[PDB]
């Protein structure tokens, strides 16, 4: 009851990635109640990279179109750590949604220790809090995933994709990787961002979200993205590197020398997308 | 000076609980200010079970009327916790309020370390927050409780109201007690939610305050409560288990088959209130 | 880019204090991305007292006009702390702004470790929030400073003002110093709040910004602020403590005894602004 799978209800409209998410997980449907809100913490399950939560939020009075979580869900012993959460209206009074986070520990966590430490919901439509703390402390054992470490790359406008690893779960399979600007192209752009599209050598694309990305620079980010439940017979992943690049505030119109129109900056230059591509054996 | 007595100030217009908070109170008045804002924690007190904290907030421009506290009063090695928050304007630059905290912890802490740590004031009127750092780290004394180990039940519906301790401080008195639901009854309904009403032998009645609940499954929670001064000249308390059943979405008519009024699910049915009945030595 | 040195462009329209900050600063430019949001943490410094630190929000998608940062800058083994933020659109997608945090161990740290931990970005604007993690863990290296330890006051209406401290960095110098007020004084007046402004021997005046103030009771507050590289011909500091009591809620009219005119309480009595005056020996 309330939605049945949360995982699906919430994988829209491009769609495909959290399809096994339910059957794979640990349900636990554990409670917590303050203040006329219950929170229930339902599916529970952990790549060994990432650890995807599902809930329930229950209260007793409206909370409006989007509640605020107030809080975090945190991984003990997480090196760096990413996440993301989405919220979805069910009723006035019930709403079911997602809490994702990733930690950047060199290897996956074969348990992770986590907190949900919620210390709030705001209901922006009433202008209001609701004031208290709901709590879990708990650790999930991770689903296994075989792992290869893999190279392979693309360079061109100077600024280039480099793969790192692949690793392949039951339900969903996960590419790190990472991008690199040279000093010519950080020049000209100030918003590199390497976005993969994914097929196999098969026919097949692969729905993926991103996990989040980490740099010491503004340019050479590693990331990592997490795609659909692999097809068992596929060989090999065709990858292509999607680059969009940036830089606007105002700008010119210079109708010159004539009749031509030109602008500065350059109009159709400064903010573009551009493509490479390579080949992984599952092997 | 801003309001007298924040503990009764605060509690409204079914009334009695904080009466004699203050008086058991240590006072403070501890401050601390950046940005325009001054917080001040006032009183403090501590069941053993319970950290209640009064507080105001006075700033140099306008809270408007619902100021949200981003943070949170955390208590050190607290198992779970659960808590609630209140404030109220006096001014539009005064507000007095009250955070309190419930550990789960099987047993009463004699010491209660915590901290209250705020990193903002969300002003919603204006859109805006003030950002920064407002921080208090103390340890308290709880004030001494007699606690008694105590059983006790009613069933009914499937559905059934166990006590298990009962707590009484010179200012308050704790019920300790949980809720189960059988297999039949889970299945009809989808929040059970177990209230006492509490009376002594006696002819008086008691305000009381939930401090939160606790479960491994949506149904078998654990919960406490606080109420009133417990009556000197009491030997018994009268314990009745209010229980709110709930399941709606949208529904149906069936003008049927004539000329009777139908509704899937049936409209009565599928959200009810029902009660049973203990009785407690004060022994 | 963005903005080329954040710490001048934040300070604003009394104006010096930031005025060497960068140059003074490790840049750092590292990045942190999940769901559409890259948090850039820019220009890094520390006091020895005071942390400050400034950074770069883009989005994929409006922010709006008062972006609301949740989750806070957090030093390890602060004592207490105290802390400041400011942000600033340059584009619908692109904001820099500064936070500050102020530690309160006796001693500075030659070693800051800090921990700046994102939970979500509100957007009042548009009544939403953007859920995730951004996180940085780093430690950074203090400049130096010269700290010598003084004294020196001037009392008034009960009411008096202490200097503590005086401590000189390459780019800002700190002045800690305390409020005392009488038991006379508490009783007319409840927000006692003691500013002070400063000049050399020699002309000048600095501008400076507070750091956070604590007490253990609502009067007797040690503060510090931070003002302008101090000028190297300067050989006293001329330090005067401004004075702003207050108490208002309603009021009266006495018509009285005719035809003069008279408040209850006496209207301009109850909030006030007195001075004093004090000289500090750099030596």
């Amino acid at each position: 009851p309330i939605v049945g799978d949360i995982f699906r209800f919430l994988d829209n409209g491009r769609t495909g990635l959290y399809e096994n998410y339910k059957e794979f997980s640990t349900e636990l449907n554990m409670t917590r109640e303050s203040n006329g809100v219950k929170v229930t913490i339902n599916d529970v399950i952990s790549d060994g990279r990432t650890l995807s939560i599902t809930y329930s939020l229950e209260s007793e009075q409206d909370l409006g179109d989007d509640p605020i979580i107030l809080g975090g869900l945190d991984i003990m012993d997480a090196h760096g750590s990413s996440g993301s959460g989405k919220m979805t209206k069910v009723t006035e009074k019930k709403y079911v949604g997602m809490v994702t986070t990733t930690h950047h520990d060199s290897n996956k966590k074969d348990k992770v220790n986590f907190r949900w430490n919620i210390e709030g919901i705001e209901i922006p439509d009433r202008k209001k809090s609701i004031q208290g703390h709901w709590n879990f402390a708990l650790t999930v054992k991770s689903m296994d995933s075989k792992e290869r470490t893999i190279g392979g790359s693309s360079e061109k406008e100077g600024i280039k994709a480099n793969m790192e690893k692949v690793a392949m779960s039951p339900v969903s399979f996960i590419l790190y990787y990472n991008q690199e600007v040279s000093k010519g192209a950080r020049k000209e752009w100030d918003s590199v961002d390497v976005e993969l599209t994914v097929k196999d050598d098969l026919g097949n694309d692969y729905s993926g979200e991103g996990n989040g990305g980490s740099g010491n620079d503004p340019y050479n980010i590693r990331w990592s993205a997490t795609f659909q439940k692999l097809n068992e017979n596929a060989t090999k992943l065709i990858v292509t590197p999607r680059v969009h690049l940036r830089v606007h505030g105002g700008v010119e119109y210079v109708n010159g020398k004539e009749k031509k129109i030109e602008v500065p900056n350059k109009e159709a230059k400064k903010k573009d997308i551009v493509l490479d591509d390579i080949v992984i054996d599952l092997k």
